[PDB]
RNA sequence: UGUUGUAUA
């Protein structure tokens, strides 16, 4: 199916091939893996005369290039390094097809490039086509990237229109694999008023017997939205969001997705929020350290809480008993809590580390017999 | 020895 020229260029002939030599073959080269990189490289150091010759061979069938696995890079080159007249002619071929391209695996790259480098009257013409289909775009595996592009670099008036389509479905779209990222970009990149309205929407609604925010923090996708809502909420709303988190801390530290929201607060939140999380953990360090999910939260607590809060959690482990065992001994033998013991050794202050080593000392000579306890021994060979 | 989400050769 390939021309002789393309086949030979692929098979190492013409090591000095120039743009002018492949006249009449631009469309075929563009739809070829190596023909496309050739045109892209050659365009970079090509004269305006050459670039225009290339452009005339792709303009008619430009759409076909936009939806091609290899040709879409060529279209993108002209949207970024072509003449004003070339950018505008390509925008004309796009007119009436923006939606199809934004829904397309390669077309959506071309749309984002066009939105970034064509003039304003053409950006607004292109965005006008999209505003009629925001609902579909927000949930599409490719269109969601085009919506996020507008939110990150578009003009405020256009961001506001995207917020209006999301205004009302924050809870549902936050649980959507593709749309949850758009909710994030709205929360981070829209106006102050629009961010507060979106955050307030889930603050004021209930999901049956659950608070909407609690549901979101348990969701595989919406937990990322809440983390962003925590990062950008103004102080008054932030306290409202955090109140839902604190009320459900015990549930969330044991949840497969909620435990990351708790850790996010421990690593990047305010210290008094960490102090309240620690106060819920206190008295349950033994049990939570043995939990697949909560054990990670216990680790973040001793790492990021205050000096005395960490000391309290470590001292609890040192002083509490598990039936006839010391809690430390039970923790060392557990598949998860052994990691907590190791982290506690690492972060303890020398005086407290000595107390930890004292409770560990009777067991050193027999840790090798334990599936997980032996990793305490392995670690201790650095102390 | 232990847990989270979409981008092109």
């Amino acid at each position: 199916g390939r021309s002789r020229l393309l086949e030979d260029f692929r098979n190492n002939r013409y090591p000095n091939l120039q743009l002018r030599e492949i006249a009449g073959h631009i469309m075929e080269f563009s739809q070829d893996q190596h023909g496309s990189r050739f045109i892209q490289l050659k365009l970079e150091r090509a004269t305006p005369a050459e670039r225009q010759l290339v452009f005339n061979e792709i303009l008619q069938a430009a759409y076909q290039l936009m939806v091609d696995v290899f040709g879409n890079y060529v279209i993108q080159k002209f949207f970024e390094f072509g003449s004003l007249e070339q950018k505008l002619a390509l925008a004309e071929r796009i007119r009436g097809h923006v939606l199809s391209l934004a829904l397309q695996m390669y077309g959506c790259r071309v749309i984002q490039k066009a939105l970034e480098f064509i003039p304003s009257d053409q950006q607004n013409e292109m965005v006008r086509e999209l505003h009629q289909h925001t609902e579909q775009l927000v949930q599409d595996q490719y269109g969601n990237y085009v919506i996020q592009h507008v939110l990150e670099h578009g003009r405020p008036e256009d961001k506001s229109k995207i917020v209006a389509e999301i205004r009302g479905n924050v809870l549902v779209l936050s649980q959507h694999k593709f749309a949850s990222n758009v909710v994030e970009k709205c929360v981070t990149h829209a106006s102050r008023t629009e961010r507060a309205v979106l955050i307030d929407e889930v603050c004021t609604m209930n999901d049956g017997p659950h608070s909407a925010l609690y549901t979101m923090m348990k969701d595989q996708y919406a937990n990322y939205v809440v983390q962003k809502m925590i990062d950008v909420a103004e102080p008054g709303q932030r306290k409202i969001v955090m109140h839902e988190l604190h009320q459900h801390t015990e549930q969330l530290v044991q949840d497969q997705y909620g435990n990351y929201v708790i850790q996010h607060v421990l690593e990047h939140g305010r210290p008094e929020d960490k102090s309240k999380i620690v106060a819920e953990i206190r008295g349950n360090v033994l049990v939570l350290s043995q939990h697949k999910f909560a054990s990670n939260v216990v680790e973040k607590c001793v790492t990021h809480a205050s000096r005395t809060e960490r000391a309290v959690l470590i001292d609890e482990v040192c002083t509490m008993n598990d039936g006839p065992h010391s809690a430390l001994y039970t923790m060392m033998k557990d598949q998860y809590a052994n990691y907590v013991v190791q982290k506690m050794i690492d972060v303890a202050e020398p005086g407290q580390r000595k107390i930890v080593m004292h409770k560990i000392r009777p067991h050193i000579a027999t840790l090798r017999k334990y599936t997980y306890g032996k990793h305490i021994l392995a670690k201790l060979e650095k102390y």
